[PDB]
């Protein structure tokens, strides 16, 4: 498997593929991603950190941006409280076995040089484009603040200031990244990860929506979450359980079933799993049971590293 | 005449009068006003500098903000070009006989402390309120930039940062100042000057509209400007010539007329002038002639100080 294909695997898009080609040649190449500090670290975070680990294994230096100032602008509270949580997030990522450097946005986002460029970019950025870029990101507010249109230009300027080759983020970030590619002199290669569906299937997974599995959820908690989860027979799209199977499980996957229901099933790939499920040849209870047990195993080392802190 | 009434004279409003009362008590009191550097300095500028001179005579320390960064945000060009013009504006104000300290916005508007508060204020400032505050200020643009909503919070933060007691500006600034009074812990007393009508009477006077008399216009230029100016018999409102008489001329004013047209008229106050003109008892040609000659005299020392530079 290519380093390219290893990097491309399970991404929603690379902007652009030929551009990524060029970067892979280099000895020195860097990639960063920003995270607003979150009270719980969930599968969504995990998916992205897994992609950063991919990049690290292809020889990228990795920078995690602990986005205290962006979180501040996106109404997550006071900065000092925001930074404390960022520190906790850092520990979780390390328990994920990521080898990276961690930087707080505010370490550089208030330098005079950075600020001056925020204002330069603000002259090039229409209010309509700025608001369009925040539709999937901004905290819901009946009375949108000026902060909301400041956010995207912070994210763009940061890509510029730190001189990174590759920016990684969820699909919700794509309009900001297209703005960055258009407004900056050096085009940053953008890799976008899919946004996981929440457990009830009604929206995207989100640490503010209570529709996630956190990486340190107890095994009984994990089982109950999955048991309740949206998962219609034959329905793959918008199905969070199938998403967990696609994004986190390793194959071949043995699905344990009673003999009376067809006995143990061994699936060699996710594509084969998808066809079984679509054919209504694998029942949601059996899929749920396996995903839950295998996910528990996957997240075990992470929970244990966090638990040993006491 | 009160110091209060001397300060109040020819202002559109004081926010608020009782607040200004309190400030006048102090030994140390400061007032500032910001100017976007302008290629020509006109009667509009002059009116405001005259009001600053009023404040200076009531014992205020005066600060002129050479607003290079605001001008930068309001699409007036590159900063280095903006600052050069600011320097020229400074010289014109000194030739007006103003005794003040002059500061460039950018001397302090990129400090880390200032910037951080711009972001704090941006969290309190709705996009709708911010755009409403810029309706009379923003350079026309079919595609409004994020810079436009950054401007009002710069102006608000500057009032905060420099700790000024009194902010002065034209009426067009009033929504920004109300925002400042609501968002800041210390309420700044705001004094608003009327906005002069352009010479053709079709809009407000403005150095980008070519409807002004500049303080250093030649006497023949001044006469031709006035001769062409909008000035209907009996019509006071929106009449720039009457505005010049109200705001710049001293009384008693002798209006010279041929004997065949009623001979020389001596008016003791602007209110008396207004009633003469409304009654169609003073013809626009005679009013124009006098305003032009007296304005020429008024602006003479200013033109001469600038001319001696060569
Ligand atoms: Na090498
Ligand atoms: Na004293």
């Amino acid at each position: 498997m290519d380093e390219f294909e290893m990097i491309k695997r399970n991404t929603s898009e690379i902007i652009s593929e030929e551009e990524l080609r060029e970067v892979l040649k280099k000895d020195e190449k860097s990639a960063h991603i920003g995270f607003e500090p979150s009270g719980k670290i969930h599968l969504g975070h995990y998916l992205q950190i897994k992609k950063m680990i991919d990049l690290q294994n292809a020889g990228f230096d990795i920078i995690i941006l602990l986005a205290d100032l962006c979180a501040y602008l996106n109404q997550k509270g006071e900065l000092d409280e925001i930074r404390k949580i960022g520190d906790y997030n850092k520990k979780v990522f390390e328990a994920m076995g990521l080898k990276a450097k961690y930087v707080y946005g505010s370490e550089f986002q208030l330098d005079k040089d950075y600020t001056l460029n925020v204002y330069r970019l603000a002259l090039k950025t229409t209010l309509k484009r700025a608001r369009r870029s925040m539709e999937l990101i901004a905290r819901e507010d009946e009375n949108p603040k000026v902060a909301e249109v400041i956010y995207p230009i912070m994210q763009v300027n940061s890509a510029h200031y730190r001189g990174v080759d590759v920016a990684v983020g969820g699909m919700e970030q794509r309009k900001i990244h297209m703005l960055a590619r258009e407004l900056l002199p050096k085009k940053v290669v953008c890799i976008h990860n899919p946004v996981l569906t929440g457990l009830d299937g009604e929206g995207k997974m989100s640490s503010s929506k209570g529709n996630f599995i956190a990486v340190d959820d107890s095994p009984e908690e994990i089982r109950a979450k999955i048991k309740k989860a949206y998962c219609p027979a034959g329905v793959v799209e918008g199905n969070p359980i199938m998403e967990i199977a696609k994004y986190f499980l390793e194959y071949p996957l043995t699905i344990k079933r009673p003999e009376k229901f067809g006995g143990d099933l061994t699936v060699n790939s996710y594509e084969e799993l998808e066809s079984l499920f679509k054919n209504k040849e694998l029942h949601p209870m059996d899929l749920k049971n396996a995903v839950a047990e295998e996910l528990i195993k996957i997240l075990e080392p992470i929970r244990k590293r966090l638990l040993e802190h006491h």
